[PDB]
């Protein structure tokens, strides 16, 4: 009933949108180049969230050809109306705006319903048996009516607002309260200038008048400059079960030199919203890591296991691939290991490698996995990659050398640099466990064989940040295999994946 920590969903979980279905809450994030797309969460208290799945789970729903950290799936919105869940988003690597729907969030969602109105950050609002769509073509918030089942546009598009004057007006959502249509948007861009602004009108099609107190949430001003959280924005308003008001929003945690590697994460703020009043977010339009505020009655949810095993023969919803995966290269063995089949595709090829990953969700963490490389030709490799983008990733691996010898290598890919930090000869018997640790300053790398851990050294975190590497995503930790030899049938088995955050 009192207090929680932010972020409520750590690591790469940007552009949160939430809906209330009775006493249940469901939340979606943008996923960019990753498959499956649009992670889908469930909560009873807005604080604790369980990933129950992903909205885009089949190739027919999600074409990621040539997608990267700056393309693919952008901000999604989730809405619940009359027993139907709708998820509306943009695929910028494909045909643009669309939605999918379902009556059961845990089931397979529909095929895409492609939409006419352009721009990005589409969102839906329902009233009087009608479905209204907003998005942001040419920087203007546009409104139209749609049939959400057929995707047919039923009214002409109208420009309803263009924000307070701040840059990159996006994330529009309409709500109705106290006889006003409230239009909430993001301005300022998704870096340090991020802010949430709100306008209202007696008519859904305007004219909209801005809140004199805008912005309603931002760390861009003097009041936020010292905060370890920056870039607060892309909010979605939601009602508590007790009639209180809340918002989910994105933000990030800054690192030295103004860097962030954990992506934009999902944050929660309380909102005061009196009858006939404008909303005020957490008193002064800021949020904190420790939120000492009343909450809905709290219920803990299932999280990521400290040791993930593959005995069940199914990866949980948390696991993500680069672009559209070659599904036959990920298999589960008789003794319950993850088996990854090699292809020649490296992690720098801008195509889908045999690569599957979990988001890094803590500054201080340790992750590890045993690696059993088999049927390998010379220079075939398998291991763990600390991955931001095809041009920005640190790779720790077991490599097949000549004469049945093997080694552990550590390779840093940064633009035109491909730097071999270490190449260490292995003992011919002994299962190798590869180990990646981190703190806010460095990744540390090592390996364990025959009960002895060996340090392979460290590398700065800043080179994998969004500020350095570009794009819209966060660091992921991936298991991978790449062949580089004539006619290779190499594969590698991974018995578990350990992840523990401090
Ligand atoms: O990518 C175009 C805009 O740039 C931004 N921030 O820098 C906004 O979030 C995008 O809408």
């Amino acid at each position: 009933h009192q207090g929680y920590s932010n972020p409520v969903i750590p690591g790469f979980h940007p552009d949160p949108s939430v809906c209330k279905a009775g006493d249940d809450y469901y939340l979606v994030n943008s996923s960019f180049q990753y498959f499956p797309g649009v992670p889908l969460f469930h909560s009873k208290d807005l604080v604790h969230w369980e990933q129950i799945g992903n909205c885009l789970t089949r190739p027919s729903q999600l074409d990621l050809t040539n997608a990267n950290s700056g393309s693919g799936i952008f901000a999604p919105t989730i809405r619940y109306n009359d027993g139907v869940f709708y998820m509306i988003t943009t695929n910028v690597s494909g045909k643009g705006n669309f939605l999918v729907h379902t009556t059961d969030p845990r089931s397979e969602w529909s095929e895409p319903v492609w939409l006419e109105q352009g721009g990005i950050d589409p969102s839906l609002y329902f009233e009087d048996g009608k479905c209204f769509m907003v998005s942001n073509p040419d920087g203007y918030i546009n409104l139209c009516e749609i049939d959400p089942m057929t995707g047919k546009q039923l009214s002409s598009s109208k420009r309803i607002w263009n924000g307070t004057g701040g840059r990159y007006a996006e994330g529009p959502h309409i709500y109705k309260k106290d006889g006003w249509y409230y239009l909430l948007i993001s301005e300022g861009g998704t870096e340090l200038g991020h802010k949430v602004t709100i306008a209202r009108s007696r008519y859904i099609d305007g004219p909209y008048q801005g809140n004199p107190a805008n912005p309603i949430l931002t760390h861009a001003n003097e009041s936020g400059q010292s905060s370890p959280i920056q870039g607060t924005g892309h909010a979605d308003l939601v009602e508590g079960t007790d009639g209180s008001w809340w918002m989910v929003c994105l933000a990030y945690r800054i690192m030295p030199g103004t860097h962030h590697t954990l992506g934009r994460e999902t944050y929660l703020a309380p909102v005061r919203w009196d009858k006939d009043a404008w909303p005020v977010v957490n008193s002064n339009g800021t949020i904190s890591l420790k939120m000492d505020v009343p909450t809905l009655p709290q219920q803990e949810m299932k999280g990521r296991p400290e040791r993930i095993d593959f005995k069940e023969g199914k990866l949980s919803p948390e696991w993500i691939h680069l672009q559209n995966p070659e599904a036959k290269n990920y298999i589960f063995t008789k003794d319950g290991k993850l088996r990854l089949i090699a292809t020649p595709v490296t992690l720098s090829d801008w195509k889908s490698p045999t690569f599957v990953a979990l988001r890094q969700e803590h500054f201080d963490m340790e992750a590890s996995a045993p690696v059993v490389l088999q049927k390998a030709g010379v220079n075939d490799e398998a291991g763990i990659s600390v991955f931001m983008e095809f041009h920005s990733h640190y790779d720790l691996f077991v490599r097949q050398d000549k004469d049945r010898k093997r080694s552990v290598g550590l390779r840093y890919k940064l633009g035109e640099i491909t730097h071999y930090a270490k190449e260490v000869s292995l003992p011919t018997d002994g299962e190798v466990e590869l180990v990646v640790k981190s703190d806010i300053n460095y990744y540390y790398f090592g390996y364990k064989v025959n009960g002895i851990y060996h340090d392979l050294g460290k590398m700065n975190t800043r080179y994998l940040s969004t500020e350095t590497a570009g794009g819209f995503t966060g660091v992921v930790l991936g298991l991978y295999i790449t062949s580089a030899s004539k006619d290779s049938k190499a594969y590698a088995d991974f018995e578990y994946f350990k992840y523990k955050g401090k």
